[PDB]
């Protein structure tokens, strides 16, 4: 799990990016899947080019080998592709290359073999059957789950890369479907929107936590991941944003010891779809993205630049995320007052695959009903 501090701090880094960007929308994204993205493209570019890009996933090329960061990024692969995955998971990334380029085999090699990943040539002289194109792609490729992913190509468009993600998890220990009801949510300390809010009676992996001053909940799901939410005290939002850090997810992961606790989570369905060239480009990734790009591992004798990056992210939160009947398990609650934890006012969240510890997800609701 060498690359896993590494990618903590590029999730961390993206998610303050697009926190200070916009403040009144829901954020869900993953850093996980753009990250092995853009290492994999890395494998095509040279000198400040491909430097920028792992220097921009906060890999401090100083100190860590590039074979290492590749070996990471590869064994995070293998826990995620495995086929009896019970994790609900559906990724994809897809390169979009013109028709004309003399491409190099050996980079072709590289993101089908290392990176199992997808390139296709594409006649980008039609600009709008090349997004249809891209689109079927990832329309296909989520079984329409997202669908109209690109909106626009420039119209000197020679390179594409499209990177989505959906997942719908299904609880270890789920809710009960009958227990959902409509609940105030406070998108703000004056207003309130009613929202489907499950709950439950149970013994959680939850704790509150002064550092952050934060309530603090870790629930697993049924495969390699848990999800941790964090609903900040009163007024300490921005504060619990400015405070994680990788170490003090480190150590909630490993507290295991479960209390009583009256659980309110609001059932989810958020997207996120993001412009990478901008939004990369603040964390410092910009030469790949412009004329004087050296993609020569891509093209040996043509000029190229990536033209259009886009990732989509796909949540849905639900009480069991399956139609299937679950595992029967008797959880004992002791006679006491538990507290009631409300996760009704904007809170973040963090999903990790438990083999690597890698930040599959990140995002914050501020309004369940906004989307």
């Amino acid at each position: 799990n060498k690359i896993t501090p590494n990618l903590a701090e590029f999730a961390f880094s993206l998610y303050r990016q697009l926190a200070h960007q916009s403040n009144s929308t829901n954020i869900f994204f993953s850093p996980v899947s753009i990250a092995t993205a853009f290492a994999m493209l890395s494998l095509g570019t040279k000198a400040d080019t491909h430097d920028e890009i792992l220097e921009g996933l906060n890999f401090n090329l100083t100190e860590i080998p590039e074979a290492q960061i590749h070996e990471g990024f590869q064994e995070l692969l293998r826990t995620l592709n495995q086929p009896d995955s019970q994790l609900q998971l559906t990724t994809g990334n897809g390169l979009f290359l013109s028709e004309g380029l003399k491409l190099v085999d050996k980079f072709l090699e590289d993101v089908k073999k290392l990176y199992h990943s997808e390139a296709f040539t594409v006649n980008f002289g039609d600009t709008e059957e090349a997004k249809k194109q891209i689109n079927d792609y990832v329309e296909k490729g989520t079984q329409g789950k997202i669908v109209d992913l690109v909106k626009e190509l420039d119209r000197d468009t020679v390179f594409a890369l499209v990177n989505y993600i959906f997942f719908k998890g299904k609880w270890e220990r789920p809710f009960e479907v009958k227990d959902t009801e409509e609940e105030d949510f406070h998108v703000d300390q004056v207003t309130t929107v009613k929202v489907p809010m499950m709950k439950r009676l149970g013994m959680f992996n939850i704790q509150h936590s002064k550092k952050l001053s934060s309530w603090v909940l870790l629930m697993k799901y049924l495969g390699n991941a848990t999800a941790i939410f964090f609903l900040p005290d009163e007024g300490k939002l921005q504060h619990l944003e400015n405070e994680l850090t990788h170490d003090i997810i480190t150590k909630f992961l490993e507290n295991e010891d479960r209390r009583s606790a009256s659980l309110h989570l609001p059932k989810l369905s958020i997207t996120g779809t993001y412009d990478l060239k901008s939004v990369l480009g603040q964390l410092g990734i910009t030469k790949v993205f412009s004329n004087g790009a050296d993609l020569s591992g891509v093209t040996e004798e043509a000029p190229l630049k990536l033209s259009k990056a886009v990732h989509k992210a796909v949540l849905t939160i639900d009480e069991k995320g399956t139609e299937a009947a679950g595992a029967m398990f008797l959880e004992a609650i002791p006679m006491s007052i538990p507290p009631e934890v409300k996760f009704n006012k904007p809170f973040v969240f963090l999903m990790i695959e438990q083999n690597t510890k890698s930040p599959l997800f990140m995002g914050k609701v501020v309004n369940p009903t906004q989307k």
